[PDB]
């Protein structure tokens, strides 16, 4: 696929690393990397032909998508020889969602505490961000609120490059659509208002789980929703998957709720 260096090439000298955030992604202080004359705080994955491949294909298809304010955006690139390749996304300073919630289990309040207006925005962001992601026909497959960082004034973003928030049709088939990510959605939404509890507690995931999974078995309410989010929580698990909401339908409908809120 094309990579035009004109609009995303970042000079390599403008990047100062700075602590990892993991397995290599790096933060790093980048300077001028948004054309204005200031430093920023970004993200930084980098680097055989066959691994070089993967992080040039991940490069390709943040580009193919392009911008959403509720993804982790593609900043720049560094892949000019003389150095390593080098990704750069928005760095999200709270980490995490599920990390996160846990950590404010006594700082919850329904009405800094976190409140259910808080819940039902990141909800919210999280379904105009999948909205977008169907839009550019992409799939995620991996849904989960591990996968949704916390930047700053309260903006979440998709992760955009387990058995427990596979629909069953993804199980049983293989198949993943748009529709299994409604599904593994709803289990994000259970996580949300869990406060970052991970599903099926105590409940053995084996060829049992799937079989009542199958026959419509449900997480029971967690501890901080409200009927309506338990409610879309069991829609997004409908067992036919062009029975559940799109997520054009969830963003109108968590939109609603947070406006009513
Ligand atoms: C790396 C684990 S994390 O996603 O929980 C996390 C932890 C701390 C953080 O900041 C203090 C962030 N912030 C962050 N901004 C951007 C990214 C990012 C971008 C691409 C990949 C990864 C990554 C690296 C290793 C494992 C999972 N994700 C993180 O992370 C994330």
């Amino acid at each position: 696929l094309p990579y035009d260096a004109s609009k995303w090439e970042f000079p390599r000298d403008r990047l100062k690393l700075g602590k990892p955030l993991g397995r290599q992604v790096i933060e790093a202080d980048a300077f001028g990397i948004d054309k204005t004359a200031t430093c920023r705080t970004v993200a930084v994955k980098m680097l055989t032909h066959s691994e070089h491949r993967a992080l040039m294909s991940e490069l390709k298809i943040l580009i193919h998508i392009g911008h959403h304010l509720n993804v982790v955006n593609l900043l720049g690139a560094c892949t000019k020889p003389g150095g390593p390749l080098m990704v750069i996304v928005e760095f999200c300073k709270f980490g995490n969602l599920s990390t996160y919630l846990r950590s404010k289990r006594n700082e919850f309040v329904p009405y800094d505490f976190l409140t259910l207006e808080h819940l039902i925005c990141y909800s919210f962001q999280v379904a105009k961000g999948m909205e977008f992601l169907a839009s550019r026909k992409c799939i995620h497959r991996d849904l989960a609120a591990r996968n949704i960082l916390l930047s700053e004034k309260n903006v979440v973003k998709i992760c955009d490059f387990p058995l427990k928030w596979m629909a069953p049709e993804t199980i049983f088939d293989r198949v993943y659509t748009i529709q299994s990510d409604v599904w593994s959605f709803g289990v994000l939404l259970w996580e949300i208002f869990s406060l970052g509890a991970s599903p099926y507690p105590g409940v053995k995931i084996d060829e049992e789980f799937c079989r009542r999974l199958k026959e419509g078995t449900r997480m029971r309410a967690p501890d901080y929703t409200t009927p309506e989010m338990y409610q879309t929580m069991l829609d997004c698990w409908h067992g036919e998957p062009s029975q559940r909401p799109t997520f054009s339908e969830l963003v109108e409908h968590l939109g609603n709720l947070l406006q009513a809120n």
